[PDB]
C-alpha cells in the first residue's frame, strides 16, 4: 500500500502532545474512513463512518463496527451508533431508542433495569 | 518538518493519501499500532473525518488519575456537521469497567441515560 | 518501534479516495491485531481482535475492548463482540445473548425496556 509497516509486536507509535494520534479521513462524503482488523490479512473487524447520507441536523456518516467471517466477507454491522442522535444500535441498523437492541437480552443481575 | 507520503503537501506530521487501503501495520506478534501521548494530561485520539471534518472519535480522556485506576477513561465521541464536539455517545470507565450511553459518570455495569428499546420483550432474561 | 511519529495536533493523517483507510493485520492466526492506547507509554485502553481460538465456522477472534490499570497490567474486557453471532458483552467474553451484561444496569428513564 502507500505505507506498509512491518514489526514484532508494537509496530508504530503516534505520539500526541495535545489532542490526536491517528486521523483516518475521507476525500468525500461517500467514501468511508475505516480502522479494518485482518489476520493472515483476512479481515476480520472494522470501525468505521458509514456512507448513510448526510441530510443535515448532523444526520448520517453514523459509526458502525464491522464482523466478517473466516473468509473475510461481511457478516453485517454488529453495532451502529447514530451521529445526530447518539444512539446504540445493538444488531439493529436504525436504532430508535438510545440502547436499541434486536434479539435477546441477558443480565446476571435480575430481570429489570435499576432506575437510575 | 512534515512528511507526506503522496502528496506534495502533507499538514501534519505524518500525511498519507491512497485509494482503499491506504496503510497497513503488520505484526508478526499480537501487538499493533499504539496511540500514546507525552502527558496524562493529554489525549491519545483515533479520528475519523469525512472532507477533513471531525464526525466520531474514540479517545482516552483526561480525567485526573487519582489512583486505583481512576482517570483516563474511554469516550467514544460524536461531532456536528461543521466538525464541533456533541458530546460522549459511550463512555467506559476504566477502574471498574462501568459502560455508560449517554452517561458521562456510569455508576452501573451498564448505564444508559434516556430510552431503551428490546425487540422481543420489555425484560432481561437472567443470565 | 519500526515507525515512531510525534506531533502537535493530529500526528498522523491516513486519507482515503475511496472507502477503506487504516490496516492492522497479523501473520498468523493466533497473533492479534491490536490498537492501544497509551499513556506516557503506559497501557490505558486497547481494541483488539482477541485470542478465542479459530475452531470454523467464524468462532474465535471476537472483538474486545481492554482496560488496563496504572501499571499498564490488563484489568478485564469491557467488551467484547463475538463475530460468529454479533452478540454485544458488557463484563462478558463470551457473550449469549444479543446484549449480555455481567454486573447491573441502570436507566435513567425507568425500570422495562421498550418493546421495539
Amino acid at each position: 500500500s502507500a505505507l506498509h509497516v512491518i514489526g514484532t509486536g508494537e509496530v508504530a507509535r503516534f505520539v500526541t502532545s495535545a489532542t490526536g494520534g491517528v486521523v483516518i479521513d475521507s476525500t468525500a462524503l461517500n467514501y468511508n474512513p475505516s480502522l479494518i482488523y485482518r489476520k493472515t490479512n483476512i479481515n476480520r473487524w472494522s470501525m468505521m463512518v458509514n456512507a448513510a447520507s448526510e441530510t443535515g441536523g448532523n444526520a448520517g456518516s453514523n459509526l458502525s463496527i464491522l464482523r466478517y467471517d473466516d473468509t473475510g466477507a461481511t457478516l453485517g454491522a454488529a453495532v451502529t451508533i447514530d451521529r445526530a442522535s447518539g444512539f446504540f444500535g445493538i444488531n439493529t441498523a436504525a436504532p430508535a431508542y438510545n440502547i436499541h437492541v434486536t434479539g435477546t437480552a441477558g443480565l446476571s443481575t435480575g430481570s429489570a433495569w435499576t432506575v437510575a
